[PDB]
């Protein structure tokens, strides 16, 4: 009937999609609030009787044989999912909250003016990547391993994959190699890591998992998570967040790359997006106007 | 609607992540497709319904965590629902779920087995047409350059309610005809590219006040409709087919022409096809 407590006043949107129907709201009460609301997926049979029963339809336009209407449902069509926490603690907040991005187009140049520069001015440890190339931690979770300390890699499965179905299968190669710290550091002496990573890491997947390369998509991020060279791979199937354009390179296009243009990832300009608040970003944009 | 009496015939896909269902039904006892999906969040109506008497039913409960029933009201329940009339047996199985698989065309592939396959097949892109020719959606455009060879008609997608911004899709329909995809780019349409992506950006900003760095603007390949067109999405939407598989940002589309006269004669193109597609066949073939 009621709320489990009283005067929802906004204060964010925590996070938002569009593509699946859900929101979840930052709402001051009286405290904290989160309010989570996700549309409902239709049932066939309320469809396929609303479409022989007067539904309430309203002309968006047409052209030929298309149409597209606003279709207002009686109320068995129009649950909405509403998940509150409250109190809402600032753990809450933080585990939903997802900051707006903003594009920006980096040249060769601003990489190695403003963003670099701006990279090494922070201390980001690597330490647990390092602990499993070596083997001391996560020796139990590895896949495949091509142990060659200049062109090898491990294979080890996300930690938020579970195994339990090949619809959400993601694994990620991190490479023995130190210092490749990115997209921007690829050269054509990293030619033989990188086939390595893209066929090794196929066939090891094909292998354990009966999952064929053409249903893989194998990737970078740039910007990536942390800095030491990773290739993440994801079924077809599963789009997984930062498999968007806007973040990823296909490994065998970055091969490609790498064999018909050597300074590709030295020269050309690259387009990442970044969190509205990364200090990052406003340097960047102050250094291209 | 624009037939009588939707005798359902088949579920062809339903996605519980998007909320979305395609049916077939037969009409006027002819085939339609119907498409429904819910429509995303209106935040602030939905803030103020929160705040008065929302009609719940609490499903259950567990300390600072409950889940409910929400019941909005009529104008919150908006369902966007796509005919298309008469349906040809291509429309059956195109949107019929299917299992998708990658392939690498490399730019041989492309010419003597991929091409010969598109020109063997008969295509209609009338709607296209109906918006450059101005027989359908004159009303709806938001920017034309009208000039016959580097013009374009910038126009809201048939995906977009235009209800709000943070699904914001509008696609730009280049003037020029014969241009079918990313393929048949030259440095020739350099002119047509540069402004499809700056004065699209322009006129976007100047009616929705949403600045460039707020947009993902790129190509599919391969593209629903051979005739070359350009997505502006919103970077915040999960936009279609806006996964590194598919999507080509224009911006990089025209430095790649600047570099490389032939990049997309040349070079090879990674895309995903249906398992049912002789294309796929064709290719693995070969
Ligand atoms: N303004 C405007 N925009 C448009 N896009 C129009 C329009 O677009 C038809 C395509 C048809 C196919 N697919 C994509 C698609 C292909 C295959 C399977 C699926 Cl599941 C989907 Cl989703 C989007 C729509 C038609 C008529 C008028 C239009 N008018």
């Amino acid at each position: 009937v009621r709320l489990p407590f009283s005067g929802f006043r906004l204060q964010k949107v925590l996070r938002e999609s569009a593509r699946d129907k859900i929101i979840f709201l930052h709402g001051k009460v009286n405290e904290d609030a989160v309010v989570i609301l996700e549309k409902t997926p239709f049932q066939v049979e309320q469809v396929a009787q609303l479409l022989t029963g007067s539904p309430e339809l309203q002309l968006q336009f047409s052209n030929d044989i298309y149409s597209t209407y606003h279709l207002f449902p009686p109320r068995q069509l129009n649950d909405v999912k509403t998940t509150v926490v409250y109190p809402a603690t600032e753990k809450h907040l933080q585990k939903y909250l997802r900051q707006d991005l903003r594009l920006i187009r980096e040249t060769g140049d601003d990489y190695r003016n403003i963003t670099l520069p701006h990279l090494e001015s922070q201390s980001l440890s690597i330490q647990w990547v390092y602990n499993i190339l070596d083997k001391k931690a996560e020796a139990d979770r590895i896949v495949f391993e091509n142990p060659d300390p200049s062109d090898g890699f491990v294979l080890i499965p996300d930690l938020k994959w579970n195994q339990q179905q090949l619809d959400d299968l993601y694994l990620i190669a991190i490479c023995h190699r130190r210092g490749i710290r990115s997209l921007r550091d690829l050269t054509p002496e990293h030619l033989p890591l990188l086939r390595n990573i893209l066929h090794q890491g196929q066939e090891a997947i094909l292998q354990r998992y009966r999952m064929k390369g053409d249903h893989l998509r194998v990737y970078l991020h740039y910007l990536p998570s942390y800095y030491h060279l990773h290739v993440h791979f994801t079924a077809l199937g599963f789009e997984a967040p930062g498999s968007g354009v806007e973040r990823a390179h296909l490994l065998a296009e970055v091969i490609e790359n790498l064999e018909c243009d050597p300074r590709h990832y030295q020269q050309r300009t690259l387009t990442f997006a970044l969190r509205a608040d990364d200090p990052l970003l406003k340097l960047l944009q102050e250094a291209q106007q």
